[PDB]
């Protein structure tokens, strides 16, 4: 039900961007069929993470607070599929980072994609008295991902910025907010419950299962093989500042430091092979299951902080907590 | 006065842009002044031809119609730097389009100079009820200018579309409407007369003169010289469908479209010096000067029927149209 529902917004939307292109915007038929594909191929595939948050948050609040249901949960549906869209236009941007045409088009896809969050959110929701807030906060959270990119990408140029704090500013930016945030606030308002929630205990939960899932994806991107993984590591390649460098960095002597800057961001396959022996010969990954542990009891704890106020919104969060754990 | 201003407001929208970043968004100054650097090569230097329309427009509602003033001509000033802010957003895809960081900091800076469009809207307008309808406006504008990039960029791709009703599809989307009609209405909306004026009349006219423009910017590419053009001309190379080409092949022979297609499209010196032969030897800057004073012809009569109307807002466009020709 929860899906099979998302799934037929999807063609709700996609008919009215593909007509209005037909109608309004004088598209022949053949970029029509073509943006068709583009967008199925970008958004449709995945496990639609963020977008199904938001219809399980928006549920939980008109269960627990009549033609008011069938407008709240298709509004979920359809702010679900704004995230997915922007998600899309982000894997797009990620492509051209690694008279050309198929450049061309793909630097225009990424733009079609996050201008369609737009045009579904200004057709579906212009009737809304939250239309205006809903998309003040989504372009502020994408403002805010841009902002974490610069973060992440210039994380070793000015090894000075490899500490845990800057660590927690990264993830809070480039994934914390769109991720986790967002897709809660967008349930919070289709529901229009937005005034009935603690925000300084939701924006801190985001905070710490982001930072918790980011610890898990950077041990992934290092030690889970390339089949099990869905992709191949390159985080010890690209120098990135990831939990295990930080980590790595607080607890190693200075030779161990001085061999790891001398291997750290390199290709060769030894010397990124030398980069995991030393991650393994210090024990991190023992430090791993206990800082992991300490987020999840963090976890734990603010839920019901959040209870106390918000029950029903509380539910939600364990479910998209479990999800991360 | 005009300019004295629209430099001074630009001073005060990137002064709470970047202490949004340090206070907010726990930027550190190394990237504060990184992003001061790149926001003023980015958008300071050019013309200003896009920005200051929308302030000679609001000028002369509030002339033609008291702290209702220095308002309105300040939120043109904002309006302004939101296009000159959403072209260099242009300028930079333009350039990715033609581990690298370098090209990691392009991909970010031109989804920031984007952002920043709505960032310093939803400050500086918080308090306007037009705001929701402006964002509305600027963000279909801007889908429409990428629907054109994708007409412009496969009009080669599937000489079956280089027609001259599809060239004028082309300059509609890809130009006319960021260009030409998007400041013309910034310029009403802060001056509040948009329901005062005759948008049939006017979306007519910035189509008039987004095609005049193009027609006199294709020819311009092909015959100006590199030094005084400002760029080296590369539409031929490009296979671009420019008024050059639909005009030539609707006036030449099979022979001439025989030797006109073997050579369009082609970077050999000599190839595209047959292709302006070819140009040359059928008196098409002939046919130029009258298409251009038959276009202009047309621009004189639709301002005088918006004048019937809107007579103030008729004198700004003729301050506009003066600027093209
Ligand atoms: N000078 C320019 C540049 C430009 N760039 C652009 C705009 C929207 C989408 C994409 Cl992919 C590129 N469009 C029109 N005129
Ligand atoms: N998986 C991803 C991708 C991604 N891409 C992205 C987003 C905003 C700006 C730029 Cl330059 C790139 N950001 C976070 N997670």
């Amino acid at each position: 039900m929860p899906m099979q529902m998302f799934m037929q917004v999807y063609d709700e939307i996609q008919m009215f961007l593909l007509e209005e292109l037909e109608l309004k915007f004088d598209m022949d038929p053949n970029r029509v069929r073509y943006l068709r594909k583009m967008m199925d191929t970008t958004c449709l595939g995945g496990k639609y993470n963020r977008g199904l948050t938001v219809i399980d948050v928006a549920e939980s609040l008109l269960s627990l607070s009549g033609a008011r249901r069938k407008r709240v949960l298709h509004d979920a549906c359809v702010c679900g599929w704004m995230i997915e869209f922007l998600q899309a236009h982000y894997l797009v941007e990620d492509d051209i980072m690694d008279p050309d045409v198929t450049v061309q088009c793909a630097i225009n896809d990424g733009l079609l994609l996050k201008s369609w969050t737009h045009m579904m959110a200004m057709h579906f929701f212009a009737d809304r008295p939250f239309l205006q807030d809903l998309l003040c906060r989504f372009n502020r959270v994408d403002y805010t991902t841009a902002v974490g990119q610069l973060y992440d990408v210039t994380s070793m140029f000015d090894f000075a910025e490899f500490t845990l704090s800057n660590y927690k500013r990264i993830v809070k930016y480039k994934t914390a907010y769109y991720t986790y945030l967002l897709p809660l606030v967008m349930g919070l308002i289709v529901s229009e419950a937005l005034p009935t929630v603690d925000m300084g205990v939701t924006e801190e939960l985001a905070m710490l299962m982001g930072e918790y899932f980011q610890v898990q994806d950077d041990v992934m991107d290092c030690f889970t093989p390339p089949e099990r993984l869905g992709k191949v590591g390159t985080d010890i390649q690209d120098a990135k500042c990831s939990w295990l460098a930080v980590t790595f960095l607080a607890k190693a002597s200075s030779a161990q430091v001085a061999e790891f800057k001398a291997n750290y961001g390199s290709g060769d396959s030894e010397k990124v092979a030398t980069v995991r022996r030393l991650y393994e010969e210090a024990d991190l990954q023992g430090d791993y299951v206990a800082y992991e542990a300490a987020v999840a009891e963090q976890v734990k704890e603010l839920i019901e902080k959040l209870r106390l106020c918000s029950p029903g919104f509380a539910a939600s969060v364990e479910t998209l907590w479990g999800k991360t754990y």
